């Protein structure tokens, strides 16, 4: 009744600090290897393998069971929340019936040599809620799972990559893995999923190994992967993604347009007219021309370009990115302190006709710092102030719009301090406001939306 | 019957070639001043007039009294093609009364010292249209026009600057104009026009004179300028707009996204995952962070976008504003050579119950040119290769969508040696094409849609 | 030169009431048969041949010539204005290459067997014009045309019914038509157009015959027709066509959703709830059950159903229906009178350097009638009194927006009084107003819009 | 540990038949009063006090305690969830802070002196669920509710009427309730919710007492109602809604624009053009008229009008109907035994490694039927045959498409046969089919989307 990852639960809910938290939980999951090694020299360029001589490393977690209580309890549908997949004779295909997927209707589906897959984890599963909830601090982009179900003496998938860093929990049950080098440059961290391949398309795989429970396997988007059960024996695993669309490229296509608009405003070359005639030497049907001004408009072409990095808005996109990932991110999970803390924790119900434990308020003297370190950020659009916050995020991607409450001027600077002092307590009656109303109001205003903790409880 | 305007047009009909006629009629508007001199040192610097000492200069372009038999004989509408308006006491009213602007409610709303604005005149009149379509040419802009009929003692609009560069012809009258350069460094070749503004918002004019007819005054875009009548006489002037939004800016702007798409595609370092902790040292809140981090994160953008330069498809983009340029362009002027040797040119009509002089098709034998030279451009798009021309466009701006005819690939080197040999003929025998009938089959094509003319007529 | 065309159209210059011109002129295209025999008796009922007898009748209307200079002058397209079309083995072929219609393209077209189909004649010819303003003021309905040329020993279109009553006007030439009554009761009176059919579908003509020029051919929607040419001589005609979606169901269409809407507000019948059990009862699956529930709800169904005649609101439809005649029609031809007695005849012009012959306003001594008795039709929405008119309509079918005036609730009187007692002239001073500033304004109003005409000139 | 209200639903779980646990259900709601007397002269008509002298009829259903741990245990949100509504000094106001409704901030509205109503506890709680499910199928109309609490010595919302028909569940303490008659012949049985209204507009109550725990107050549409909490004591209430738009009225709306078309299709007087001049003396212009061709134009349009119910689709638009309230039902309660002999009760699941009581296959020996009686219907679009039913609903309103499966016609008269002969069951070796395929496929499909229940359970 005991796991090493019930421990390392247990340990997390005991760490105040939920940085330390996600930092912690990380090295667990790739335990032996030290995080600074694998984020600096195996992350994004290397396949990855950790044999970790345990069966039980992640007991607790996810399991079949889990899964069949889930289409018994819970409006499980297929296409929805539930696939079923084949892969035989080089050819894939899906036998998902349209509607809910019943234990009866799945179940047959495995019997006939279908594998499940189980789109969204951690809408139904706490633990795996859990599991994303942290690991996503860390990452500083979404976390999400897949958990792929597949029976005996068969493959459910073709062979292919994807679009996000891949970390396989192998979690019952024994499959064997290939994956594969990119096959070419312009595969190296591929920015959308292949198509689904065939076994002529492919080369000598990098790593070939049957997984077993405990064991992780990490492959970075790209890699090509494909997966079969040999002997009698399944294969249960959750696959852990993230780092969608989240690179320099993406950085850049937000910064570019606001920065030709900046330097067009801000300075008169970039205001300057084309010259008339420029269409005599350039286009395709010049693309071969020997005209010197040809040379000269290329020239001055990338210089503007070059001279645009002067006018990015470095830091405006990257609040923009990240109040996308404050919508992107599953709400927090608390600690039992962090709870008993905060406005969740406040003692007041119904009891026998009334409300009882109205709570005391807090005043000048009520120590306090942001519940959590991850789930809110300050952003100007506009010239308003507007905090982003998780707290009310549902555990389905996007079901619920970005939530945000504003922050007047006289505010923004308290607002900064308890962003950035996390997890350091501080008086109310210290904050950097200018009267005693707006002291109270700010700390009362984000205790109640549930994103503050105080000292000791308020009652 | 004769002026120095009648014999300059009467000089374009005897040059053969369409980029020489245009710029001869530049060199024609701005007499005596040299075009290289005005481009080089004038042009989108400095306001210049040209006080032409010849009343006469401009007869036959425009008159009142072709306003006059406008209303009457053609449908002019308050609002779509014409505005009434009065400047007194510092304010800017409108007088459109909506509908149809009859004779009578035009010259009433003039004798109630309304100034008249015709937006279209080239709609309207052969001679302005021909006027514009010949100047476009060698702007490598759209030229627009408005005419503006303002009566003895009044001032119609309040000073403002224009996002065009204009040129004021003075057709009748008197007209004491003040023209003011840029106020400060953003309205330097502003890119959108200006709000009414006072005359406590001016400073002083840098420039100011009574023009009378024939002379020519030209001021940048973003050079505030206002106007009145003053004693006893009217105005009628027309002032020719080009260089909307034609600045290197708006290059860049196309240029960027399709950039930095292209080197994702094509390149690694911007296919990279952005650093898991950006957040931490990058955003609004952290503008004066000392973290190391930031200068290093600010670099790499910097760098990044200066190599984008070398992922820029210039000559693409460069085809792409031809394209747009041919959509805004007044269809053309022929001379009466050019349509006599021409498809409008051909005898073919019906006489006495039938057709006659029904004409020879062309042979290898025929000798052609392109019909003008500013009349079509050839852009490659999504593989294919296509041929946009003028030739059917309206003289209302856009009331045609963009007109074009595949080119094959085969036919692709002779499209591109006609339009780059104008005004050379070529027998069609001649041209580039891996077959006889690949010959015949293009000519025969462009010449059907009045793209070609014949050095002799086909009939 | 003089034509019996010619005649009535010079008549009709003398007829001052526009009611009567437009009876005229029915008269006249239908002589020598009479329009009240015409209407009680064929229309909607039989198709009717009217041998003239007299090639010249049509004569100034439209011939092959108009077309000819048509191609040449004007920017006529293929598909929007003409298209070429080509009935053999059976299988109707368009041939419409893209763009513009020059005569070159045309006439090879035709030399080739095409026919040529002009869509809106009305647009480029006066007299095609006047003719259809004229005749849609006594069909209550628009009134459109096309124009069919057709070479020797050809036929261009398929069998087929068209949903308009067609007038068919033999202009030059000679053409074989058969004409056959409705195949069946669905096809009597027909909703809509027909595909094309073949000759198999074809029952036997009820009219067959040889058109010469003069002639005119009648035949209601739903009559199928075709046409062919056969002895080495061409046809060219043209079809009127009238009272598209102008039936009774389309009256009921509009009625019923507001009638329904008003027993539901004014009497609770029609406000109770259903049977909590209708679904039992009614439905597909009960056609032939036999519970006497199911016929005791029919019977309430046809109950309500026949109350709802007296919640209809039939002259708010009316007039509905009005104002979209109003927006249909063309724009008026004014005889040379009414020009002269109104705004447009109005001298006021520009004269070397200044406007003249500034003409009297309106005073309470001007007598006045409305321009003509189908321009104008007033028309309450809302709560408020508009007055839509057609003299700024287009000679294109809705190229404008519909055009009102807001008419005052004190003036309202006075307007109905003008509209309803057309052509008697009535002082100014005499309108029922409540002031005779409301007088003057109401009267200068309508003159400055075009609507009215004074007994003599104001100048 | 007991109720009335638990003993209903003990004794409803043995009823073998849904439509007599629906009809045993109404009976007990309003017990000891006869549906067939309360629908025949009380529903539409009259208020209606059902005292129950029994507090502790409902006990069971709903109670505060069960909204304090939905608060705490469910992310219920202001605005979409709850409500916080505060009556005062004549005033209506909503109080709802944006986001999420936490007792902290619930309790403080409630101890500030707002009432908190709960707009779907059928989403939260399975007890009204349960009932609303069994109601709707006696309703034939959509059965919803809200709960309202109230705190002492206030009142939350200002008097109003309601667009459904109302039925009042007193739950706990006790509200002095006023009732009124409609005020006006158009407020009887009102189409939309009255706007709030002050203590002037109302009349004298027609009704007016104090609830009290297991009381019932029923009233129709239009009836304006206010409720307050005097000295001492909170109200909760559950009131259950229905027959929003379910009226004659409704019925005719779609059943008209059909029948028109339908007439226009079938009989050519309704295709038949109107007369040319209709406008001369149709129109607001003319409502004064004496025109005798008025009295006959308004004769016709009463006759024909009247003669659409002939083309009236009744059984469409019922089935219609049928299809819109499957798609608007809660999902159904199944019976312990309707579980057991159903998909849902299969005992198939997940053993320690493998999927294990795989189900017999039916056979033509197994006996069948629908799985209840209001849970699916048949409907025919375009040729087509669909059968669209409720087991996936969500329980709340419309967050799910109509769901449907195609009936194939070969399995058609078998489908109906079923439909039509509930509870009694049906060899599948009977059923009305072709072939032994047919009748199986119809009984399997049927079963595995838990649409139909075997005498035995398959295992
Ligand atoms: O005519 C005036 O008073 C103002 N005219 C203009 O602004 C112009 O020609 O651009
Ligand atoms: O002229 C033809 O061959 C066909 N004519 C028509 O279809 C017509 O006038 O309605
Ligand atoms: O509970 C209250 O104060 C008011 N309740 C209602 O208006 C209702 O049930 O319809
Ligand atoms: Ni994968
Ligand atoms: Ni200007
Ligand atoms: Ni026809
Ligand atoms: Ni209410």
């Amino acid at each position: 009744w005991d796991s090493p990852l019930r421990r390392v639960l247990a340990e997390l809910n005991r760490i105040p600090s939920s940085r330390r938290r996600a930092a912690r939980l990380f090295e667990w999951l790739i335990a032996p290897m030290p995080p600074d090694h694998f984020y600096r020299r195996l992350w994004e360029r290397e396949a990855v393998l950790v044999r970790r001589q345990d069966h039980t490393y992640y007991q607790g977690l996810f399991s079949t069971a889990d899964l069949d209580s889930m289409l018994r309890n819970e409006e499980v549908q297929f296409g929805q929340h539930l696939d079923a997949a084949r892969y035989i004779n080089g050819r894939r295909e899906t036998l998902n019936p349209p509607g809910r997927a019943l234990p009866a209707a799945a179940w047959s589906l495995y019997q006939a040599g279908c594998s499940l897959r189980l789109l969204c984890p951690q809408a139904f599963s706490t633990t795996v809620w859990q599991f994303l909830a942290v690991l996503q601090e860390q990452f500083g982009s979404m976390a999400g799972s897949n958990v792929y179900l597949t029976p005996p003496n068969s493959q459910g998938f073709a062979p292919h990559y994807d679009d996000i860093e891949a970390f396989v929990l192998q979690l019952e049950g024994r499959k064997l893995w290939r994956v594969y080098r990119p096959r070419v440059p312009t595969e190296e961290l591929a920015l959308t999923s292949s198509p689904n391949f065939s076994q002529d398309d492919l080369g000598e795989p990098v790593l070939q190994t049957v997984l077993e429970p405990g064991d992780l396997l990490y492959f970075p988007r790209g890699f090509i992967h494909q997966a079969e059960c040999q002997d009698g024996v399944h294969s249960l695993h959750l696959t852990l993604s993230t780092y969608q669309r989240n690179t320099w490229g993406d950085f850049l296509e937000a910064i570019l347009p606001l920065a030709v608009q900046a330097a067009m405003e801000e300075n008169v070359e970039f205001r300057r007219g084309l010259p008339r005639d420029f269409m005599d030497y350039m286009g395709a049907q010049h693309s071969d021309s020997k005209d010197p001004r040809r040379t000269a408009f290329m020239e001055k072409v990338r210089v503007l370009v070059a001279r645009l990095g002067h006018f990015a808005p470095v830091d405006a996109v990257a609040d923009q990115r990240a109040k996308d990932f404050i919508h992107d991110s599953l709400p927090p999970v608390l600690t039992d302190r962090e709870r008993a803390l905060s406005v969740y924790g406040l003692p007041i119900r119904w009891e026998a006709g009334e409300p009882v434990n109205v709570g005391a308020q807090l005043t000048t003297e009520t120590e306090v710092h942001m519940l959590q370190d991850g789930i809110a950020r300050l952003v100007g659009e506009g010239g308003h102030l507007f905090l982003y916050y998780t707290v009310e995020n549902s555990r389905v991607y996007h079901l619920e719009e970005p939530k945000c409450l504003e922050i007047y001027p006289q505010q923004a600077d308290a607002m900064e301090l308890l962003l950035g002092s996390y997890p350091e307590f501080v008086r109310v009656g210290d904050l950097p406001c200018d009267s005693v109303e707006d002291q109270l109001s700010l700390a009362t205003t984000l205790y109640d939306k549930g994103l503050l903790l105080t000292k000791m409880p308020l009652a």
